[PDB]
């Protein structure tokens, strides 16, 4: 395994919208098996590959050890319903954290590894996380959505 360099704001690569994934390779199981172990080592719940430098549309989060890690590839939201707010953070953006509004429901359809389509369930904290990283896939950065910044 290799510890990426985590991509801090500001960089270009951050704002870059992502292509999908169309080969399900190798080189993209190493690059899922680096992006977790670097983003746990880190201490963060979610990591997308353009914050390694990589405009794929390739994430993955770990907040529960009972859920454990989710590796999502060309995720998309089917459903979405409910609302929560609350403070969040992001790796490229070290120490900064902002009151955001995101859905606190969601239906999620992704591939894994192999290209299967699987379809996920989320709410809470799991699903704000989900949201904010499938934002960086697209270019988007959590900053654009933050109400205000706490004191
Ligand atoms: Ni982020």
């Amino acid at each position: 395994m290799a510890v990426l360099e985590i991509i801090k704001h500001p960089n270009e690569v951050l704002e870059t919208p992502c292509e999908r994934v169309i080969n399900f390779d190798k080189k993209l199981v190493k690059l899922l098996k680096d992006m977790h172990e670097t983003m746990l080592i880190a201490d963060g719940v979610g990591l997308a590959a353009p914050q390694v430098g990589v405009s794929l549309q390739v994430a993955v989060v770990d907040v529960d050890d009972d859920t454990g890690k989710i590796e999502l590839i060309n995720p998309s939201i089917l459903e979405k319903r409910g609302e929560q707010v609350g403070p969040e953070g992001c790796l490229s953006f070290p120490g900064l954290y902002g009151e955001v509004e995101r859905a606190d429901y969601i239906k999620v359809r992704a591939q894994n590894r192999r290209g299967k389509v699987f379809l996920l369930e989320a709410e809470g904290f799991l699903a704000r996380a989900i949201q904010h990283e499938i934002d960086h896939l697209h270019g988007v950065l959590f900053t654009s959505k933050v109400t205000r910044y706490y004191e």
